């Protein structure tokens, strides 16, 4: 099953929405990830230059998809098959972010 | 501000969130809305072939925006501009249903 990460828009995306299978997937549970950042799923093998482009993509609201290392609760490292998209209202404002991610280890 | 819904893939789309956005323009909170279909909102002077074209959009996993006449909890209609679009992972499987609304009432 595949992942769903839903953010805020502005100030630094916090969580505010995530699926059954993003704690399946993460072994997070909602209640630890709710006003966090995602970047707390990386670790010290991530690719600094696939976290550039998501912060690139972020900023300018662009979609992007990525395979990135990320890291499961219990430290353990993981490849998530990542896609960002923004969710915009009909005059273009820019209202949450949301994230589809899938294990592809 | 732009209300957000977010709904499960399936089983008729119950809500599995909203923003605050949401509250604002519908007058309901959160604990009114989740586990239900959006369709609360609509009500004797929404227009049939609208909703018909919702149903089918949504069936078919497939992008629509219209502007539909809703009603707030309390009973009070305004007119939503609404746009409805699958959230996919990488095979294509849905994964939920992301809604934008406005109220463009005049
Ligand atoms: C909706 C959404 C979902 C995200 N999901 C993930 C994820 O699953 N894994 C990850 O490493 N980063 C994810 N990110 C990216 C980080 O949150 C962050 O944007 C990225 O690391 C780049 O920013 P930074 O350089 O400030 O960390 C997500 C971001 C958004 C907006
Ligand atoms: C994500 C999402 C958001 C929706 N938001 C609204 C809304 O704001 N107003 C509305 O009248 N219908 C909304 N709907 C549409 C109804 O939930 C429903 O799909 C539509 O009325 C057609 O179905 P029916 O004939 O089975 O009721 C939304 C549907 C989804 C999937």
């Amino acid at each position: 099953a595949s992942g769903m990460i839903v953010t805020d828009a502005g100030a630094d995306q916090p969580i505010v929405f995530v699926n059954r299978a993003f704690s399946t997937i993460t072994g997070y549970a909602p209640n630890e990830v709710l006003g966090r950042n995602a970047r707390f799923l990386q670790g010290p093998q991530t690719d600094a230059a696939t976290v550039a482009r998501l912060r690139e993509a972020i900023a300018a609201a662009r979609p992007i998809q990525e395979r990135i290392l990320n890291y499961r609760k219990d430290g353990q490292p993981f490849w998530n098959q990542l896609s960002i998209s923004p969710v915009r209202d009909e005059t273009g404002n820019v209202v949450a972010f949301v994230g589809v991610h899938t294990d592809v280890t």
